[PDB]
């Protein structure tokens, strides 16, 4: 059994779920520009409609009460609440989150807001977006703003989700919005990503807020070398610094780590003289996102690292399936930068879900990843992690960013012609599970 009041819960994000997308005064986001562009997504998908959750959200919280979920992690559209460059607020999008939040406490849903999962205002783009420092201003003030308005009815805020995606996929590969495709932006856009975290920390930190905590959320993928050998030790070691640490070394210990600057040999030029201390203020507790290891070797060309494919076992993404990836995570996280609260903000899997003659979907392979995962998050608890909460990606099947809707994640079936949710067995199982508190 876990320990008492263990945070159960399952996770969203806003343009993955919402649609509405022009509704209510929203403003344009980075992601509905991203998602007009031909050849960007899957099957020409786009997050104007998803799961419709702006309009569903009562059905949808019903469904949380549904599986007794203790909390739950959505992601708030700032697009929605500062539509354009005037920075006034827009009340009909504050009210959206006003309401969301009254729900779950009425279901006695634990709520826990990210004030960032990647849809950007097009107008904070159209002053630099992560390439200007004074977006960490903003970023600032849209959390001053938030945590004015629902600092106390919301125990739980993250600032930013997966800053190293933003970082590789919205400006290293161009995968992502807003598309841009020049590695050497990354040290800069990850410091002022950092910085705004640091900011909004401190808007919060102001505001104190009673009984909330605040921190941020890093993913992860553990790195094993493919081989005992040195040379492959080596790369693990340059890519776990990298991969794993790029973030929490700053965040922890307010530098930079070597590989880091190795791999930005600029960033020291963004850094201004307090901006170390500012990143480095103390946060209330990490939020962990993981889905699959990375398995590496060295290579003779540089940068002298690859990553070595996994064929088997996977998921519909092709990501690996290694529970015990998570435990190692966890173990690390804990022995290198101390036993802070952690809380797994996004764990989970995408497989080919499919109703059956009866409309029932029955995910077995799922539920054998929650099962895995679970029981790894167990282990590392009983080891001396102190792991506060659990969330399951995702809440529903949902728009999977350039993937498209080709990508189901829920424990929920979305049916996206007619809006119909059907809980899968792993929902079911996972009912069970968060009623016995444990596996
Ligand atoms: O890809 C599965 C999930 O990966 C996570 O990196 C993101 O935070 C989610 O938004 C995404 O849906």
């Amino acid at each position: 059994k876990f320990p008492e009041g263990f945070l159960w819960g399952a996770a969203t994000s806003s343009y993955q779920i919402e649609g509405a997308w022009n509704e209510d005064g929203k403003g344009e986001s980075i992601w509905d520009r991203f998602t007009r562009i031909p050849g960007k997504i899957k099957n020409g998908d786009s997050g104007d409609v998803a799961c419709d959750h702006y309009h569903r959200y009562e059905q949808d919280l019903d469904l949380m009460r549904q599986l007794g979920l203790k909390t739950y992690r959505f992601s708030i559209a700032w697009a929605r609440i500062q539509p354009d460059s005037s920075r006034q607020i827009n009340q009909r999008g504050l009210d959206f989150y006003r309401r969301l939040v009254e729900g779950l406490h009425k279901r006695d849903i634990l709520p826990m807001a990210t004030l960032y999962h990647w849809d950007l205002p097009q107008w904070v783009e159209d002053e630099g977006g992560w390439l200007s420092r004074e977006s960490a201003s903003r970023f600032a003030e849209y959390t001053h703003a938030l945590v004015a308005a629902l600092g106390d009815q919301i125990p739980l805020w993250v600032t930013h989700n997966e800053p190293m995606v933003t970082v590789w996929a919205g400006y290293h590969m161009g995968l992502f919005a807003p598309g841009l495709k020049d590695p050497t932006l990354g040290g800069r856009v990850a410091h002022h990503l950092l910085l705004s975290h640091g900011q909004a920390l401190q808007a919060f930190r102001a505001l104190s807020p009673a009984g909330s905590q605040m921190g941020i959320t890093l993913n992860f993928n553990t790195i094993y070398p493919v081989s005992a050998e040195p040379a492959d030790v080596e790369a693990a070691r340059r890519m776990h610094s990298f991969q794993n640490e790029l973030f929490l070394e700053p965040l922890i210990r307010g530098q930079y780590n070597q590989a880091t600057l190795m791999a930005y040999p600029n960033l020291p030029e963004f850094i201004a003289p307090e901006d170390m201390q500012t990143i480095s203020a103390p946060i209330d507790f990490l939020g962990v996102n993981y889905y699959n290891p990375m398995r590496v070797k060295s290579s003779p060309q540089p940068p002298g690292i690859e990553v070595v494919q996994v064929e088997s076992p996977v998921t519909a993404m092709g990501w690996e399936i290694a529970p015990e990836g998570l435990y190692d995570l966890l173990m690390g996280i804990t022995r290198t930068y101390g036993k802070l609260p952690i809380y797994i903000t996004e764990n989970g899997a995408a497989f080919d879900d499919q109703p059956d003659q009866s409309g029932q979907v029955n995910d077995p392979q799922r539920v054998g990843y929650f099962q895995g995962h679970i029981g790894a998050a167990r282990r590392a608890l009983a080891d001396g992690v102190d792991l506060r909460g659990y969330y399951a990606w995702s809440l529903l099947d949902n728009f999977e960013w350039a993937e498209g809707y080709s990508k189901r994640f829920g424990i929920i079936y979305v049916d996206f012609e007619t809006q119909q949710r059907t809980l899968k067995q792993s929902a079911q199982w996972y009912r069970d599970v968060i009623a016995n508190n444990g596996l």
